[PDB]
């Protein structure tokens, strides 16, 4: 409010078959990194495709004009080897002349492919291409940790099978997830021993707000929410699990841990 | 809140073998036709079912009695050839004798047929027996424009893959999307370049509302939604799509474009 | 609260292949029994598996520490036979010493099973092993009566096709439905008639909540929510369907009827 930031990104191809984005080259990810803003910044986002098939940048959320749409209907998207720039914008809240109320960009948002594949990027998608946004609102409440959680299709982070993704915590660390769903399938996003608002930061503004408090939420493709828990509140240290309580979901696969630990490092059990 | 308003109704069967409605016979449509009242209105439809088999009118959210519910079971569908009176009713908000909130009519809502095809209109939903209706509260903000998007099973209004539907507005405008799903599926609706709030209207009444800014929503049979966007606020002159995004759907033909032009006429990248 | 309260709960196996809770040895249900609690109140559940495999509870929203979290990993499920005390604690909103606003356990919350059939009570649920917990805040609105719907795989509690079940209610009772879904699939909750905030308690606060207000909800594999409505409010009397609005899902049977009676206790059209 308002910086103007400049940044680099680049696609890469991965091993096994994965594609996946970062900020160096070199050093890409699945999930891709996670880009946090304020409300009023700009950003300019210097994307060089380093694959051998045309690649892009969509996001959700932000304010981009056409030309950073990341489609190629609209000729945005980037030759095998080529660079482009993409800006993606956000404004503040506040009244419009006509006197209602204009919405501001805060929330959980992500970006990911758009032509890998298909001109929807489900190639791109599934190999990898996806990442995280998030966009803080002035005052907005600022986590010890964030932690990424994407379904995509039946995998947590594109991992195999029963490999987490685990996240480490200790009793009282105020913990952001920003959870991102992608591909064919509708989940549930579940965690043991904690639990958030449904609203947009995840935390009751206060004793006025109606909001269901929830520990489960149906999810489809390109959905994205997120909140913050205090790690262990009220419930102490643990092995907590997290997964799809789509039940052949989980019993395929789709879980991980939360791992709080004890001031002294220990976890009761595990 | 309230006048009593009168309106005719006809259930076709078109040419190509689907259904609509219509408030004209021989102008069916697939959505049906919009309609529109304020919490307190109560509105008699005289519907009549032109085709061969037994029809009805089913309306969610508005009060109606057990009579014009649209159910076989309650003797409230109607014979080929025939018609009958349905009657909708809506009420405002407030206080109850016990002190509780009673909630109002408004929102976005909609009717479809609950007897071809099955019990539960399995066949009148799938052939285009849907339409949309909108109640509004007193002090509601108004739309230059309203537009229709139902997802019906894997098509966008019964349309054929890639196909649409198009809508067109200019920089600046009030832009109302009525969201309705239908079928089978679960989808995903996105807008690239817009959104709004996760709220009845889609609109923050200002700051003190905590509801969530989105631009896709994951929506399952019969339900409904609606919000408004201006055109282009923030983001300029385009075709911007909108879509299902469960993947397969959107390959598969769920696409459509909000064409956003410039004061001009023009959209960047296509030039007339 | 707080209130500490003990509570026995049972796992049996049924004569038909079916597992389900209950409070007495006998007289398991599915879904299994309503635990209602205020926030604050602490419950220490002594909880007997009387079947030859191992079982456990898991419990959505409320507070408990990993040694009652009910699953084979933290050791706290339970052997053929055996017995195991479970603690589950509630707390009420309030400011954290950091300024922020912690929630309160009040919500509409269920229980299961988390180890029989695989480790994530796969099969315990299937089989009927599921029922509600609502907590309470102070001030909540209390309801006449409150019935669970479950819907659990295609099947309402667990119950043939076409089967229901059915609620009965007469105009102007308070009636709360907690509804819950397990299992493989998005169902969407559709009631005719009635309609209710998509919020905590499912009512409206006042005129400044902007909730939408719905009649049809989509839901996925351990979702819950509730609400309450006035029977018959506007409406009047009759036959009410409630259904999942997928549409092979109520025409297989996913479908059941909230009765509501006149004063004299009958139905339009279903006179006795
Ligand atoms: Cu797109
Ligand atoms: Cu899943
Ligand atoms: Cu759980
Ligand atoms: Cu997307
Ligand atoms: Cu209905
Ligand atoms: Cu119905
Ligand atoms: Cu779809
Ligand atoms: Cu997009
Ligand atoms: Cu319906
Ligand atoms: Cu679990
Ligand atoms: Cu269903
Ligand atoms: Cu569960
Ligand atoms: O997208
Ligand atoms: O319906
Ligand atoms: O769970």
């Amino acid at each position: 409010g308002g910086e103007v930031r400049h940044l680099k990104m680049y696609a890469e191809k991965l091993a096994d078959g994965q594609m996946g984005y970062g900020f160096e080259k070199g050093k890409a990810s699945v999930p891709g990194p996670l880009i946090e803003v304020n409300e009023g910044d700009t950003l300019h986002i210097e994307f060089t495709n380093t694959m051998d098939v045309r690649a892009s940048l969509h996001v959700h959320g932000l304010d981009y004009e056409i030309s950073s749409d990341g489609t190629a209907m609209n000729k945005s998207d980037v030759e095998p080897g080529g660079t482009r720039t993409y800006t993606w914008r956000t404004h503040k809240p506040g009244r419009r002349d006509d006197g209602t109320w204009r919405p501001g960009s805060a929330g959980y948002w992500h970006y990911h492919d758009h032509v890998v594949g298909t001109e929807h990027g489900t190639g791109g998608i599934r190999n990898g291409l996806y990442g995280p946004v998030i966009v803080r609102r002035k005052g907005d409440v600022l986590p010890d940790a964030t932690h990424t959680i994407v379904f995509n299709d039946m995998t947590i982070n594109n991992r195999k099978p029963h490999t987490g993704p685990d996240f480490e915590a200790t009793v009282g660390d105020r913990v952001e997830i920003v959870m991102i769903t992608h591909g064919e399938y509708y989940h549930t996003f579940h965690m043991h021993g904690h639990r958030w608002a449904d609203n947009r930061t995840g935390i009751l503004t206060g004793p006025d707000d109606p909001s269901r408090v929830i520990d489960n939420k149906i999810t489809g493709p390109a959905d994205s929410f997120g909140f913050q828990i205090i790690a262990g509140e009220g419930v102490g240290a643990g092995a907590w699990m997290y997964h799809c309580h789509v039940q052949s979901h989980s019993d395929m696969g789709m879980v991980g841990l939360f791992l709080v630990k004890k001031p002294d490092g220990t976890i009761p059990g595990y």
